[PDB]
């Protein structure tokens, strides 16, 4: 490999000074998930979207869980740490100008863990149906950071209480945090897709 080919991933290539728009599918998903739904989002954003490196005989994703589904520490950390670098990497080849983000569950949990470990490199965020089950040591953000976390009430893989409480946690670093609920599962509702695409509004 090389290092912004570090993952296998679809590529759009963007206008320069625009975003860098990267998008993370759930477990079980590819590259295609959230391609075209992003080149549709961020017409002339730099998109980029990749398989994650990790296969449960199977099912791809960005980080191990153990057998019976607790998330494997030093494996998220080896990721994020790929992740980052990924972007960054990118950002240069591209000459990309904002970074923005867009995970679904298991992406939303890889892309959240980066927020965390490296406060200063994204600037917009949409998590659907994150699930951290730690608590992140708060380090600052830009204050021009903006998340967007979108969530089930009833969703047997995301508790109530810790999307309320990563919620709090991004909103300690700084930047605004949004959450837009719904009654209902893992799913996502067309009306998470409209807060989708209000948040992202801003930036093209």
């Amino acid at each position: 490999p090389m290092t912004k080919d570090s993952y296998f991933h679809k590529s759009r290539a963007g206008v320069a000074g625009a975003p860098l728009f990267v998008l993370l599918h759930g477990t079980g998903g590819d590259e295609n998930q959230f391609f075209d739904f992003g080149a549709r989002l961020l017409p002339q954003a730099t998109i980029l979207s990749p398989v994650g490196d990790v296969s449960e005989h199977g099912a791809a994703r960005f980080f191990r869980r153990t057998g019976e589904g607790v998330y494997d520490m030093v494996d998220l950390e080896r990721a994020t740490g790929k992740m980052a670098d990924f972007i960054k990497a990118n950002r240069e080849h591209y000459q990309a100008g904002p970074v923005i983000g867009l995970g679904f569950s298991n992406g939303a949990n890889i892309l959240a863990n980066v927020l965390i470990e490296q406060p200063e490199l994204f600037d917009a965020a949409v998590l659907m149906h994150p699930l951290i089950p730690f608590e992140p040591k708060i380090s600052p953000a830009k204050p021009t950071r903006r998340v967007l976390i979108t969530a089930g009430e009833r969703d047997p893989i995301c508790p109530v209480q810790l999307t309320k409480a990563l919620e709090e946690s991004l909103k300690a670093q700084g930047g605004t945090v949004e959450t837009v609920w719904h009654p209902g599962g893992h799913e996502i509702r067309s009306g998470e897709i409209d807060a989708v695409r209000g948040f992202l509004a801003a930036y093209g």
